[PDB]
């Protein structure tokens, strides 16, 4: 079956779906160095509980979701996550599995699902949150995955970079 490996280095290909589900017209996003440099590489992608610029406070319910998955026997996913900003870190998601289809309401098995935790001495700490890397049993017969973006308000980004999904098949 299916492997599937994104970088992201290029943006989110067309054949990702992304669902704005809250409706305020920011989603998951392109990010790349320096302003949003990725997993030891240039690019990934980012959705927002803070914007910039007077954008202010959000909800995100942001959803990206992969191509269609060929996984008749499971898989294994990891992917890397962190927090853009160290002092903003505490971001909520989860993964899903769907076996049917790519529409929000079709994404209900949470596979993984937290809030993201940044890492007495006075010591000078990283700007960024540091990556973490996630690894997911996918269920047989998951023809697509999402990573939602929910449940977070008031924080900054999520980041996520370097998809990988390995058919067991
Ligand atoms: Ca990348
Ligand atoms: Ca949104």
């Amino acid at each position: 079956g299916t492997t599937l490996s994104e970088s992201f280095e290029n943006g989110i290909p067309a054949s990702w779906k992304t669902i704005d589900a809250d409706g305020d017209g920011h989603g998951w996003k392109p990010g790349n160095a320096p302003g949003i440099a990725g997993y030891n590489s240039n690019g990934c992608v980012y959705s927002e509980s803070f914007g910039l610029g007077g954008i202010g406070v959000l909800t995100p319910d942001n959803y990206l979701i992969t191509p269609a998955l060929d996984l008749p026997n499971g898989g294994k996913l990891t992917f890397w996550v962190c927090a853009q900003d160290a002092n903003y870190a505490s971001e909520h998601y989860a993964v899903y599995a769907s076996s049917t289809g790519n529409d929000a309401s079709n994404f209900t098995n949470a596979l993984l699902e937290e809030t993201i935790t940044a890492k007495p001495k006075a010591i000078r700490g990283r700007i960024q949150g540091t990556w973490r890397q996630k690894t997911v049993d996918l269920p047989a017969g998951t023809k697509y995955v999402a990573f939602r973006h929910f449940q977070s308000t008031d924080m900054f980004y999520i980041d996520l970079d370097e998809v990988e999904i390995k058919a067991n098949g």
